[PDB]
C-alpha cells in the first residue's frame, strides 16, 4: 500500500510499506541505478521499514518490490530517487497484492497464512460473524479449498471476495452483516 | 465521504468526487438532529445538487442512496451546521461503483456497462488497443450468462474475475491483456 520514502541520504535510502498494518511475510527489494543492473535483497518477517545503502552520492535510483511468490508488486512498480490508474484499477491492484502479502514460493496461500489475511484485512466482517454466532473461520478454507490440496491458489482466493462482495452488496441494500444461513 | 463545496445559512451544496462524472441517478436524504428523513431524487448526473429552504444555524444531516434502491458509501453520512481496511474500503468503493450504473432494478444495461469499463477501467482497455483487441466488443453478450440482455452483480463480480485474473498475470510478468 503506496510505496514511499521516508528519509534520503547521499548513500542510503529508507522505505516504507504501510500494508495490512503488516507486511508480507518476506518482499524482496529490487534496485538499480538510472540503466542500471538490478540488485536484489530478500527483507524477512514483517520488517516495514528497509534502509538501502552503499549507493553513489548525487546518483539516480529506481527502486521495485517483489513477492515470495515470485512477483511484483505495485502493478509494475518503479520508483526514483536522487541521493494514470484509476480507483477502481488500483482498487483491482492491491487485491492481487493482498494476495501476494500471504502466499510463499507457489503463489498459493496456506491455512494459516489465510486465517492472518482475513484478521488483518476483513476484521470488521470476522467481528461482524462472531456477534450474530458464526464462526466463518472454522470451514472458510475448506469451503474454498475446493480442490483440496490445502492450498488456495488466485482463482480459490478470488472466489472468497466473491463471497465478502456478495454480503457487503447485500449490506448495501441493508441487509445486516454477515447474512448466510446456507 | 460526499463533499460539501458550499454552505449558507439555509442552503448546502454536495458534490460527488474526482472524474467530472457521477451516477445517473442519485436519491439524496437529509434531516435535523433527530430531523425528519427528508428525500429528493435526482435523476440525472447532477454532479453538484444544492438543497434549499433549510433552518438557518442548524445541525443537519446528508447521506445518499441509489436507483438501485439502497446503498452509497458504508451507509454513512455527513453532518454540516448552517471505519474499514482498506480491503473492507475496495470492496465498499467496487459496490458503489456497481450501484453507480445499475437501473432501479440493481442491474446494468450494455449502455451503461461500457460506460463503467471506458470511466473505471481506461487504461485495462487502452492496454487492450496497444494490441488492437476490442474488449467491449463482446463482452456483454459473454458477460450476461443468463441473456437477459442485464449484467447483475453476479455476473459483474464475473467480470472483475476476468479484470483481476489478467492483473495478476501481468504481476507474475505476463503481457497485459494476455488472454486464454
Amino acid at each position: 500500500g503506496n510505496l514511499r520514502v521516508t528519509d534520503v541520504t547521499s548513500t542510503s535510502v529508507t522505505l516504507s510499506w504501510w500494508p495490512e498494518i503488516v507486511p508480507l511475510h518476506g518482499y524482496r527489494v529490487e534496485y538499480r541505478e538510472a540503466g542500471g543492473e538490478w540488485k536484489e535483497v530478500t527483507v524477512i518477517d514483517r520488517a516495514p521499514e528497509y534502509t538501502v545503502t552503499g549507493l553513489k552520492p548525487g546518483t539516480e535510483y529506481e527502486f521495485r518490490v517483489r513477492a515470495v511468490s515470485g512477483a511484483l508488486y505495485f502493478n509494475a512498480s518503479s520508483v526514483s530517487v536522487t541521493t494514470s490508474n484509476t480507483q477502481a484499477e488500483r482498487s483491482i491492484i492491491g487485491m492481487i497484492d493482498m494476495f501476494h502479502k500471504y502466499t510463499r514460493r507457489d503463489d498459493k496461500i496456506d491455512k494459516p497464512s489465510l486465517l492472518t489475511m482475513m484478521k488483518e484485512n476483513f476484521p470488521n466482517f470476522l467481528s461482524a460473524c462472531d456477534k450474530k454466532g458464526t464462526n466463518y473461520l472454522a470451514d472458510v478454507f475448506e469451503k474454498k479449498d475446493k480442490n483440496e490440496d490445502k492450498k488456495i491458489d488466485f482463482s480459490e482466493f478470488l472466489s472468497l471476495l466473491g463471497d465478502i462482495a456478495t454480503d457487503y452488496h447485500k449490506q448495501s441494500h441493508g441487509a445486516a452483516p454477515c447474512s448466510g444461513g446456507s
